[PDB]
């Protein structure tokens, strides 16, 4: 999918977190945005459209899917062990990250 | 090594893990298919050794091996909680990834 | 931070690591060394200031910070479950990956 509609998908499932009753689902959300994640990191965000593939800033915006995705894993790690409160504190810094990613390269 | 020879230790672990009865064993062979996998990722694989060093298909060919290292990662997850046959499931699967990704490039 | 600066962080932690008495400090040390890694990504050697940025030797180089950063994960969960001495053994053979980086591209 194009970098928009990731991160629709990443803004969709962390409300489905924010919202989750059970470890199953926070982890459910959690593994579509690792997905999503990693679709983004081929994809180009409208800010860089007039940037090569490999220039410097494509570079730095796919190492900041990276970051993304360790934040990720954080919360994962948390929903696997069976704390859902923790995981959703995590996913906290989470939306952070997405907001910031958001608004940096639309 | 060549990718080549990573795509066939990533196989022979692959097999070591199917014929696996403790979870230290098949942690194990995850590890080294890890090492593997990301000692390919800086590869240039024999279709695309005639494209550019910045090519999109370059990106898309080490965000590919970022896919199947996540894939790898939930596998070691369920290997060290002792659930060795999740993980045994779980590892064929990687057999699909890996080598969807072996016949896509070479 | 430059790549240097990136590096110096990494051996601060370890050090840090070594030295350390509960989880909690060897949990933080990781998830700084976790952040320098990733920022070192971006970061270019000086000696490789000539070279395309997606160039086989610039690939080779954050493709290596992507090694560490699943050696850091490993430490990290081994951590999180309080396996203190089991992180601290990890975070040994972290420093060699490291000083191997530090030596190849320095
Ligand atoms: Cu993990």
């Amino acid at each position: 999918a194009d970098w928009e509609d990731n991160m629709e998908t990443l803004n969709d499932n962390l409300k489905v977190i924010e919202k989750a009753d059970n470890a199953a689902q926070v982890k459910d959300a959690l593994t579509k945005m690792r997905a999503a994640a990693l679709d983004a990191k081929k994809a180009t965000p409208p800010k860089l459209e007039d940037k090569s593939p490999a220039s410097p800033e494509m570079i730095d915006f796919r190492v900041g899917f990276d970051i993304l995705l360790w934040q990720i894993h954080d919360a994962l790690c948390l929903a696997n062990e069976g704390k859902v409160k923790e995981a959703q504190a995590a996913a906290e810094q989470l939306k952070t990250t997405v907001n910031a990613h958001w608004q940096k390269y639309r």
